[PDB]
């Protein structure tokens, strides 16, 4: 359940990425959702204001969302 | 009503984006207006003052305002 | 006790001593090396610092915060 | 590398040396010092352990478990 | 949120304890509630099969129950 | 219906105790029956296979089982 932000990072660089949908939550955490049906949390407070992170994100179709 | 960022930057991208106005409140929420009448809440704090998005935004034609 | 200053020195240097940094959210920073030593950082600023948590995910460092 | 027999060792002895213990769900114990080192042991039993868990919490050392 | 099990038993054993309430789930997680409203988390697979901790938990008339 | 362990305990000890049956099921939930025709649901693994709680419930001339 718990993911490193490090770990994060790699799901998401993968070319075959299984990352479907990252909540970004206010209170500084990531809850990030797999192809495959798994869920994780990431405690990650910077990651929140990363614009560069988003539109990575975003460019790859991954479903972004703010949560609070 | 709730739209995700992803999906929203994906309609103000599109080639003929219904996207026709949208309203950058100080919470982090955007109100956004399609030309069929609908509205859509997105929760993003990121892009509150959010220079590149507002500049986007406004070179493709849509409204954008902060309140 | 590390200072920020001879942190970032480690993290940006050539050989890898830096194996995992734990960022918590009183400010302190836990940084573990690969000789088995663990040292405490004094940076409440370091949530902030893009650049160097950039550089460590890009050096496969393991990162994380905690609360 | 640490063997359990001396971690028990470690825990028993006078002098105060442990300052930390992580048991992770994977078997592995993190075995923090006062003097800035850090040890990994092998030990699947040691979540069994129910004497050892009882002295090193009597000894104000702090437990946690991580998964 | 996440207490540490060292902390936990210090809350227990405290004089003036404030614990009301001990949840011990079966996947190893102790939920922790306080008498002013805090709730807590603890990692903690051994003390779900600990009597004497949780006879001294009854002992105290701190609510305890298993969860699934 | 549902009813805590720290209840159950206390239910037992009383010196005029309702209870009047206890079935110890497998999987680690408790049926206690009590003498105005009630029953409760007591989740606690921990009390399975423990001797000292039977014979307990035993010497209070509490009907006790297991299935």
């Amino acid at each position: 359940s718990k993911l490193s932000y490090t770990s994060f990072v790699q799901m998401v660089e993968d070319e075959r990425s299984v990352v479907s949908e990252v909540v970004i939550r206010d209170d500084g955490v990531l809850r990030v959702y797999t192809k495959d049906g798994r869920v994780y949390e990431v405690d990650a407070p910077w990651a929140v204001n990363d614009s560069q992170l988003i539109e990575k994100l975003v460019s790859k179709g991954i479903k972004v969302s703010g949560e609070r």
